[PDB]
């Protein structure tokens, strides 16, 4: 039948020499290793300019998957917006101005909300300072900030530094008041866990949740309970009279300064959807909100986009489609969006011939509680499909390393890696039996450093290079490649012509 070519992405699996806090190196990976010893391999740059990001910036699932599926260096939003601020164009943004014009003409309020850190994955605090300075320039009187605490793209208990810096800028620009503070767990969920979402929503609209006069005391009090940045309960900052600093009301304007869509869609829909059934918003639910998305989130969001998106044509998925091949995209909840939407270049609709399998991730708050996650069910489901001789190409993502690594815990991250390695063996073998080829790789680093030099949790990504194995004897892979070379390599294996849009180059010599 078919000799399937499979693209296998071991999420957050990177190569790093130091083995201290390196889950990847400490894990027993017989399968992975044997493939690395017995087949052609290399490494690829998945950070900075190589993937369309500023120099020094680390990579992540969105970037990685856009680039991997695009076959070219994809220009990222972070970079694009940093440049706008640099070139004096940010202040001339018609969407920002219209938002500020709105609150001024109708005398409502402007609210700014998003991740409060310099992680650069979902946002950057510097953009917020940019919106605050622009606001002061435009003469907006009432500006309120609703902060989503990080602890995931940055240190786990670094919120206080960001809060302190923000307070300095506030005083410097002369506008803005921190209204609420919520952990990204509740305000930026992407797993459709509406109870978490509702918590954040009700804090911002009804001033419901833990109340404090001082933002810093809110943080310190939560730490005392062992609850850090990422998981802090949506809290409300109150005034001297006990009233909330500010609640979101009819006709106010909202600028969500996040530039990555997966964790922004949910809370955005909660604010803009005329009909919302996931949960009851209650009778005061603010209506007529002038809503601004920093970048395109989804068509379901009844708002405006500051920076317009641009189609990426002829991504691996499209080429496969145009040539009549049947493709499958598969992963569990946590990375389902990446193997589908991002892999297809920011498109949600399946291509003709494209099949998708979604496997539910375990019902646990944090994955360090269940390292193997749902890796076995994914593998099972995939093996059946492989056995049926249905697909010409396959795109699989094992989310374990990144998900468990984000916990900053060494032992669980090792179990995760080993769980993935076991499954990987079963998958690559079955592929080989069908006479196909596999392309083992990753989208970015993480699991390779889940502890700081000092032995403390390291919850973020790394800048280390990712691995690449092509299960085909008799060939050689060139070095110095980048993720944008993977798509071309797959088309090479499939004997399909490479489109002009893909400015990348096959790794096969
Ligand atoms: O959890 C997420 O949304 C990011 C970190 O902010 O991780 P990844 O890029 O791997 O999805
Ligand atoms: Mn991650």
């Amino acid at each position: 039948s078919k000799k399937p070519v499979a693209l296998i992405i071991l999420d957050g699996f990177a190569l790093r020499d130091e083995t201290y806090g390196n889950a990847v190196a400490q894990a027993n990976k017989p399968n992975f290793d044997r493939y690395w010893n017995e087949y052609p391999h290399t490494t690829l740059k998945a950070c900075g300019e190589a993937v369309g990001l500023p120099e020094g910036q680390m990579g992540n699932a969105e970037v990685g998957h856009l680039n991997i599926g695009a076959g070219r260096i994809v220009y990222q939003s972070l970079t694009r917006i940093n440049i706008a601020i640099r070139e004096g164009e940010f202040d001339r943004n018609e969407t920002f101005l219209a938002a500020m014009n709105h609150v001024k003409q109708h005398g409502t309020s402007l609210h700014l909300f998003g991740l409060l850190s310099d992680g650069g994955v979902h946002s950057h605090i510097h953009h917020l300072y940019a919106l605050l300075r622009l606001a002061a320039k435009e003469g907006v009187k009432r500006v309120y900030i609703h902060g989503f605490l990080d602890g995931r793209d940055v240190g786990p208990q670094t919120a206080p530094q960001y809060i302190k810096e923000l307070q300095e800028k506030i005083k410097e620009y002369g506008v803005g008041e921190i209204a609420t503070l919520s952990g990204r767990y509740y305000s930026m969920d992407r797993d459709k866990r509406w109870d978490r979402v509702e918590k954040a929503y009700r804090a911002m609209v009804y001033g419901e949740g833990p109340t404090y006069r001082d933002p810093l005391e809110c943080i310190e009090d939560s730490y005392k309970h062992g609850i850090y940045d990422e998981f802090v309960l949506p809290s409300v900052i109150v005034r001297e009279d006990g009233r909330p600093v500010a609640t979101i009301q009819d006709n106010d304007a909202i600028i969500f300064y996040n530039f990555r869509p997966d964790r922004a869609i949910q809370i955005s829909n909660t604010f803009t959807n005329e009909d919302f059934r996931e949960f009851d918003r209650g009778p005061k639910h603010p209506k007529h909100l002038f809503f601004v998305c920093l970048t395109h989130f989804s068509e379901t969001v009844a708002g405006y986009v500051a920076f317009k998106p641009t189609n990426l044509d002829n991504t691996i998925g499209e080429v496969l489609s145009q040539h009549g091949l049947r493709q499958l995209r598969i992963a569990e909840t946590e990375k389902y969006p990446h193997v589908t939407f991002f892999m297809s270049g920011g498109r949600e609709e399946e291509f003709p011939g494209e099949d998708r399998i979604l496997i539910n991730s375990p019902k646990v708050p944090t994955y360090d509680l269940k390292p193997e996650m749902s890796a076995y069910e994914v593998t099972d489901a995939l093996l059946k499909e492989i056995e049926a001789d249905k697909y010409d190409a396959i795109i699989l993502n094992y989310a374990n390393p990144d998900m468990v690594g984000h916990s900053g815990k060494l032992e669980p991250t090792i179990k995760a890696v080993e769980a993935v390695d076991e499954c990987l063996g079963k998958v690559v073998d079955a592929i080989l039996a069908k006479g196909g080829i596999a392309i083992i790789t990753a989208d970015h680093g993480n699991a390779d450093e889940v502890l700081t030099p000092d032995g403390k949790p390291q919850t973020a990504h790394t800048t280390n290079p990712v691995p690449v194995i092509v299960t085909k004897k008799g060939i050689k892979l060139r070095d110095g490649g980048i993720l944008g070379d993977l798509a071309p390599t797959m088309l090479d294996l499939l004997g399909l012509p490479q489109p002009k849009e893909m400015t990348g180059k096959s790794l096969i010599v």
